[PDB]
């Protein structure tokens, strides 16, 4: 009744299945971004042979009317990979494939934004930025209620549950702990984890990660999130207020550097990126969104440890400003800096995007820089 | 809900499984039995592990309870015709499809393979290549399709072709095992993705090389069966498993040539399509196993079909019932699709009738006698 | 009942924890909350194996969700001070053990471990030894003792102390996993026995050298909670867990120096108590979290214990308030037993009390403000 | 999916509600609380059986409990204004509708009787006459309509309007229970109907004068919602309760005077949808319970629902804002139609805006002190 | 979860209960244990109807199996003092409460009637009148109140303080049942409503003059106990129920004399006041079944409950220790509200000190031996 009916099949007899030597053929599994541009696809590939790099697989293609990305005669897209990593559900020597969408045309499509993206990161590649992105989401079960809650019921007030361990303090470690271990086999660069405020929430941290590397890692690491739990049978959410009342809000923090402001003394260069950032509060709330601020809104709301979202605001270890520069990188005059206004279903590569915009390029206004800059 | 069968402990025959086997070896024969659609198998031991096809030995079986004799004259014959590596037993026990004759050596009037490997040997210079796209349902023991609620529908289609998640894809662990299976007994898989309603997938063949493509897909159809009578479920190839405004199922069939995959050869992929164009009863009629009844299940003309009245090609159009696909028409060579071929077809029957109207310039309503 | 968690196939937990985890390693932050009883803990991630708790960095974390920070100001410091092999991911991943100190770097109001090091430094020539007996009862999520009838109590005392069978000893797994785990980590574990009433076991730690008493009794706390999360049950330290006629639960102190384990030390010994025999509020006091609320419910008599306002001592009378066991009593040298403190009791404090009580010749209603 | 208090033994209850009581009455009084959708009541015994609502006392209730006033001054009065026969207990027990007033004889925010009385006073010689449609879900208290599949949706829409059948209609217990005891209390209950989606049905409050449509609907609300209580389930008056293709709910209200009533008041009829064509965003603030805020979750020009922006009017068209019905226009007299109020609206403030902008001449952005 | 005795088929019982009684009658028998707050009961044969209560017998039963008495001399007599109807067995059949004595006919330690009624008869020229208002709360027999999540908590506070619907209030039955079998059997059944916290309830005791007030009183609470019996569930009258943020449980007392309540009785109301201001220890421990020790967990300045040392006084003031309600105070007439005692006391008790306090205005620390 929690758990889906796919769960409760035998798994005794998955495992002997999968116990059987492979020979010489090889599985990839191809990725990609939906139309909803928070959803993710996927299907399966035989080769002959390990590929040793992602420039040696070949490009495929998927019917666009299913999906909602095209639509009359020409439904055919393409996929093309962009980067590969070792596949932790089967093992070596399969492969998992992350892919671009593009129109059949060979026009990208309306959700694929890796390619302006990458433009940009490419732009900017000589001061080499850094990303960091902190993922929180809640694991619920099939009834539309938060695993191991009460059944109609709540559990009681917050406070022992952050950070808690126990019987009746963390629900659902076992997906954490799987899903800790599936992304280090298969080489994403997570950093670490912990509980949140309430139980069946946790959050996971990605980074530092260069350029382009960034979104990749965070799409990679939601799917092998969801597969995991899909084998364990529960649902992960990435819904800004998953439950609603006084309960705690997910968000996704992002932490961002380059080389001058990690060098001595780049304090200067954090305190003029917050200054720049000052200025665009709008747009870049506007690009924190998929929606194009709906969930935004949704989120900061001044509750749950989170500003709000009336007027931008910065200070130094203030954990309920919209920027936060932490109390050791203030007293060492250099590091990085943290923005706390993306939402949690937000897509890395608009938020990574906006912010080498805003702070490298020096761009102003209210529409993106068309061709160069 | 599941079988019973599906509920007795499995680390118990685990535990016997792993015992060492000895000198003796397993073999399964298998066949088709009179419906046409069925499978049937039965098991027995051999003194050593066999080198190649030809060193297995003929067998027999009682035709009057698989409904494909009568009378006195009730036993059938039963002639190895391809082996694969076992991969419910693994080494060395093997898997053995086999051909039907009836008790005067004639060949069983669903025994198909005969024929079609006739007229595959007349046209062995041109190097026909075949592949198909097998269609299924993962169905409950109560006749429900598994996983969905009980009486009740899922939510509308859209988020379950290709999906990820406790609640699009139902049933992958059957899918990850079947693939497995198939890898280790060697047929020649080559993908899968889940489709338009949850339960729904799908897995590929080939390319094939002549009469390799039924042998190949018929053993995948049955280890899939075997795969799934052990964790208690059933897989339907019904054209129409659901009523309704949900998905149905077929089988893609692709087919190609040395000449058509050679530069240019988009001038052969167009000469065959326009002798097909002329044929569309005949090969109607060959892709259904009843005769002719079983199409109008899928070629209604909705979510990406094409009227079973009328024949039509183009290059992009999945509607159409013949498509060349977009990077076959930017490079003046490939392949050509025919997605008219119902999900319980037969492909003997599908690659024969392919061989005989685009190689052989067959004509009429019947096919040729002897020569052809 | 069980936890909902504790249904979830750890088979698939179990395949995906067979995985190499190639180069990196995992490290688990444990620091005391602001209760001064609970515990928290969070993961990070580490280039290359630490060879010593030197080499850990520092971290942090948000002070206002664990009521023990308030304002702007809410971020606190974790300081690594002790580091153990973690039984729940294998080597090379590590547990670490941390104090907590103020944004200002001041120490927290729940951290004793700076002042108790500071005063254990003092008297380091004379060796003191420690030993403790935490015991426990196993609960199942519905706040009743696990395995007991439903709304309803087990037969009589008498056959549940040190028992054997499925009638008598209620919850064995839990306590062999947390026996075989603390041996892995490498927490001084002296050995164990089940207790007077179904459900309620007891573990010993040491003999332990100063500080590293309280930090092993802490580990072994952490350990013992998170084996009963993986098994689904609740352990309580609570002294008092079940109203009426059964029996509570107590954490028994032995302490002993380099003097004491020579030859003749029971003169010490007699000193030692002889001192402790001034001072019973001020021991009192200190062994409770909450100031000595809690301890007023255990003492009172019965489960072989002694008067909570009335102090006196004995060899071989388990229900005084210090006890010289026979065999140290006949050789003239060893350690006497301290039965005073709570199941729920902080190790930093008792210890600290007692080494400031016996061995610094400490007097007055407060402790000694800057040095002794 | 229903309530623990619906699985005890009723046999018991009825039992005990057998015995005669004797010479003493029960009063149950109501009133609406802060939220202005949500109503409370109590019971007080009384000496003997009142014949008239002036006889009934005047009663109080703490403030701070519901929301509707704070600090030390919280007590509130309430001054009974209806009174209704009890079906829950019969005869001669009396339900009473009450007015609510703060601790200065003030009427509380949610109190708009007092100003809908006046109103209607000051305009009876024309006798106004008031029909509303009162639609609503049935819900288990797991959160899902009652008698859906757990986690999924049943079949289409179609076949569920106004259905009969064990797969067409679900819970019509509680509308004939519900229909019965209005008749028994004295309630206008006109007729009912199941709506477009199994769980959802609507009630009609008959040709009410004046004042009392607001008592009678308020009764029956408070009527539906306790025989709901007694079978387990909810009822829930959200206008849109269930996302997605399925559909929502309203409250339609319908209008008619003595002058419309008479012969030629098509005329009439034609003058006060003209004045009401200029009060759009006035009637759509005053419709919804908290000031034009929820409504717009429905109307969304979709399912025969008008744009919220934009006002229409016609001759049996279903899809505007206000509908004259077929046989009123043909006969040249009658009523009009208003589909504009959702399911939560509140009645004395609905007929109130509609008398003060169709008969009072009202043009202004707020409410005019007095009369106009 | 509900009782064993509950699931029984109750259709059984009443096909029993609907036989035909004849000449005999039955009495059951009701007196108060010997923990203070405790009923007991059991039942004998009658020859005729009794008229009135001084026509039934004296009858015995065994002290030592009540824990209140000793040894060979261990029988104890009960006086009967009152009789009401008997609602579980209609009439003729009765129930008596009554007085109990030792061996040697001193009254027993819980027995208070016997110094109440003299205090009452002393001072009836004034003709006191009483009105308490009892709170309860109803629990399963697993320890958890009735219709709670299992190991969970409803929604917060405020929607369930006199609520209606089956997400706001549990457990109506029962509430209905005893009110009406309460007006079976003639006690002063003034009103109910549902209080703060689901599960939880209140009834009224009506104006009583004299020892008639607890002798309603403990009839009262007896009548719900056997209703809360027949449906499974239990009563419990605890200050304390469930802690953390949920409301407590209180027994107000109301108070008035002829004085007060004619003119200007205001006056005389005020200086019970004055007089009541300055015993506020002695009522604290009068108004304790122990001698002062369970009201202290709910008086603590939350759930607007008084200081528990800190005496005051107020005109509709819900937070002081008196209250004099609005009305009263405008009309210079009527009584005032003391809201000191819980759910667990005695009424002899309460009515006694306030007699002592204000009437005949005692002083001393123990209550006056004679005519006092
Ligand atoms: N120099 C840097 N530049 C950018 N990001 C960094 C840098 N150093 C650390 N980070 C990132 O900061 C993140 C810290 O997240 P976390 O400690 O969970 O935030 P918080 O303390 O606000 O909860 C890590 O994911 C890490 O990748
Ligand atoms: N040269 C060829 N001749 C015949 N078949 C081919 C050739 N190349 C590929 N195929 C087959 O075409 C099939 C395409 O499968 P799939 O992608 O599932 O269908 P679709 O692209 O129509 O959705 C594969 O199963 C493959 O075996
Ligand atoms: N010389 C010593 N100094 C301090 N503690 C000691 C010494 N020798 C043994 N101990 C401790 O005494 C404890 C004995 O506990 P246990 O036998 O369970 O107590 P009991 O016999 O009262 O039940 C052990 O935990 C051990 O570490
Ligand atoms: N002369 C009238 N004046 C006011 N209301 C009327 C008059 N005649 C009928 N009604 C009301 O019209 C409503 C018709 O309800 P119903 O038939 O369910 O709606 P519909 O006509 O949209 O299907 C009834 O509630 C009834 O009280
Ligand atoms: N003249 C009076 N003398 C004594 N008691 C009275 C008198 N009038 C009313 N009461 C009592 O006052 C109580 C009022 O109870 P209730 O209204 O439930 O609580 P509250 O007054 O706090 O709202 C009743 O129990 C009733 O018996
Ligand atoms: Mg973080
Ligand atoms: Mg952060
Ligand atoms: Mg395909
Ligand atoms: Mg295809
Ligand atoms: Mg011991
Ligand atoms: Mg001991
Ligand atoms: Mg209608
Ligand atoms: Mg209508
Ligand atoms: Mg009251
Ligand atoms: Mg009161």
């Amino acid at each position: 009744m929690t758990t889906s009916a796919s769960s409760h099949l035998n798994k005794g007899i998955k495992q002997v299945y999968m116990s059987l030597p492979q020979g010489e053929k090889v599985q990839a599994m191809y990725i990609w971004i939906d139309g909803t541009g928070e959803g993710l696809r996927c299907k399966t590939r035989t080769l002959d042979s390990e590929p040793k790099c992602v420039e040696e697989l070949p490009e495929w293609n998927f019917d666009g009317s299913s999906t909602l990305q095209s639509e009359g005669s020409n439904s055919d897209m393409y996929l093309v990979p962009a980067a590969m990593f070792r596949d932790p559900f089967r093992k070596d020597p399969n492969k998992l494939v992350l892919c671009e969408v593009f129109k059949y045309n060979r026009r990208p499509a309306e959700t694929n934004l890796r390619h302006t993206c990458k433009r940009i990161m490419d732009m900017v590649s000589n001061q080499h930025p850094w990303f960091g992105m902190e993922q929180e989401y809640t694991l619920m079960g099939t009834d539309g209620h938060p695993f191991g809650w009460p059944s109609n019921g709540f559990p009681g007030p917050q406070g022992p549950y952050y950070c808690g361990v126990g019987a009746d303090r963390a629900y659902g470690r076992d997906i954490v702990e799987a899903h800790y271990r599936a992304c280090l086999y298969a080489g994403v660069k997570i950093a670490g984890t912990n509980a949140e405020v309430m139980p069946a929430q946790w959050e996971f941290q990605i980074g530092p990660c260069e350029g382009i590397s960034m979104g990749d890692h965070l799409w990679v690491a939601r799917f092998i999130l969801h597969r995991v739990c899909e084998d364990f049978g529960v649902i992960a959410t990435f819904d800004p207020k998953p439950i609603p009342g006084n309960w705690n809000g997910a968000g996704c923090h992002t932490n961002f550097s380059t080389k001058a402001m990690r060098e001595e003394n780049g304090l200067k260069y954090i305190e003029e990126a917050i200054e720049k950032l000052s200025k665009r509060h709008q747009y870049h709330i506007r690009a924190y969104d998929p929606k194009g601020g709906l969930d935004n809104a949704a989120r900061l709301t001044g509750f749950h440890e989170t500003s709000n979202i009336n007027d931008f605001s910065a200070g130094v270890a203030n954990r309920s400003a919209s920027i936060r520069i932490p109390r050791t990188v203030g007293q060492e005059k250099k590091g990085y800096f943290e923005d706390r206004r993306p939402s949690a279903n937000c897509d890395p590569f608009s938020v990574t995007e906006a912010l080498i915009r805003t702070c490298l390029l020096n761009e102003t206004g209210d529409e993106p820089f068309q061709y160069k800059n």
